[PDB]
RNA sequence: UAGCAUAAGAACUAUAUUCUUUGAAAUUAUAAAAGGAGCAGGUUAACAAGCAUGUGUUUCAUCGUCUCGUUGUAAAGCAGAUUU
């Protein structure tokens, strides 16, 4: 909810001393021994085991000894006679600047009703599929989160059709971009989206490779690339300025590119490993940092991502040809039989797969850097 | 402020007494100042009851989209580097 301002943890600590929405709990002779973690199910049976492990943990819940300082305390200490519990209230939560765990709160949506035709595209579209963790072939012209229109198609939407035997739909770990296909990954439960988090964040091991057809070929088979943005807002899109060098408000952006295989200065195969997250990374570098934009990219390589070289194989006039950038191999911390990770990968698109036929290059092939 | 001068034989001498006289130093000492290399820290940054010019607006992030909007989070979150 609005109203909630960033809070350091002084202002944290002033306004949770301040407050005096604060509920004490004496501790008697029957709750003397019993544990944090039991007492506090037993006085808020609404609340969720896993509030009370955020608040106890997080410091919203503590008690007082009695000792002129509050104590901080694990779910699994135990109580002592004649001292306080203090818990936060409803009030506490909703009528101040201090935002709750995002768990306590009861917000609620509504669903929405899915075709049998959309759950059967749904089901082909997954790929990989454990307790965990789907792994799924998002198509090219699909988007992922609802877009600008609100009567359009989404991942987000067709959620709930991958909802295998399970109360609860997944939720996406990563997004993609409207004109790229390839491999994205659903979280089946919501420890396992927490955990799996941390895969997604800046990182300086690639773990997932884009397998992209630019126009041009980089004056160097093997390197490496980074470029920092300073997305800003514009009229009705946003500007991506990019730069060499750092800046207070930039976001760099990294990855290593090599180059598999080039036909000759008019086209190459490239495989780009992301070592950070930004808006449109992989396209800006590949058509600037590289000067070789995708085939199909018209946002950044207009008129040049169409090339009369492959005059014979795509219409040059055609500006409808799907971008040639496709996500592939992302590996998950999850094993299997062999002790090996999962690596899943996706089927080369219709477009990606036809021109490489066309070159004579092999489209099933493993990646041997993303093992 | 009233009271305090003066006094001649017993010979090293006894914890007892607050008296001989200061009531306002009207700062600025310390020379002055600017932006490759050396040392140190941090790299798990710094800031955050915010921001913008009384008003409008959640924070940070998941590679959305042309304003709209899904998800997580309220830190287990956010700069830059992660090489031998």
């Amino acid at each position: 909810h609005a109203r909630y301002r960033p809070l350091s943890l002084r202002a944290r600590q002033t306004l949770s001393e301040k407050s005096d929405d604060l509920q004490y709990h004496v501790v008697t002779q029957e709750w003397f021994g019993e544990r944090v973690d039991s007492f506090l199910t037993c006085h808020y049976p609404q609340w969720d085991y896993e509030t009370i492990k955020r608040l106890v943990q997080q410091g919203h819940i503590y008690r007082y000894r009695k000792n002129g300082k509050k104590k901080f305390t694990r779910l699994t200490d135990r109580l002592e006679f004649d001292e306080l519990l203090v818990v936060p209230t409803r009030a506490f939560w909703e009528k101040q600047l201090a935002p709750p765990s995002g768990v306590l709160e009861e917000t609620d949506g509504p669903k929405f009703k899915l075709s049998a035709t959309a759950r059967e595209m749904a089901h082909n579209m997954v790929l990989f599929k454990n307790e965990h963790v789907i792994v799924i072939n998002k198509p090219h012209g699909l988007p992922m989160m609802p877009t600008d229109d609100p009567q359009e198609m989404s991942i987000a939407a067709m959620l709930p059709a991958w909802k295998f035997t399970n109360v609860a739909k997944p939720v996406v770990c990563h997004n993609l971009d409207r004109e790229t296909s390839g491999c994205v990954v659903l979280a089946r439960t919501r420890n396992a989206h927490r955990m799996l988090g941390r895969m997604f964040v800046k990182r300086v091991v690639p773990n997932s490779v884009y397998w992209s057809f630019c126009v041009g070929k980089p004056t160097v088979n093997y390197g490496r690339v980074r470029m920092h943005f300073d997305i800003t807002r514009g009229n009705k899109g946003d500007i991506i300025v990019a730069r060499p060098s750092p800046t207070k408000t930039s976001k760099v952006a990294i990855a290593e590119f090599v180059v598999n295989a080039s036909a000759l200065e008019f086209g190459s195969f490239i495989s780009f490993y992301p070592l950070t997250t930004r808006r449109h990374q992989e396209r800006i570098m590949a058509a600037h940092a590289l000067r070789c934009p995708v085939l199909g990219d018209a946002k950044y390589g207009g008129d040049a991502a169409f090339p009369s070289s492959l005059s014979l194989f795509w219409d040059p006039e055609n500006k409808g040809l799907p971008l040639h950038l496709h996500h592939r191999k992302i590996q998950l911390p999850y094993k299997n039989t062999a002790g090996e990770f999962i690596c899943v990968t996706a089927p080369l698109p219709t477009q990606m797969e036809k021109t490489f036929k066309k070159l004579g290059w092999p489209c099933e092939v493993d990646d041997p850097l993303i093992p």
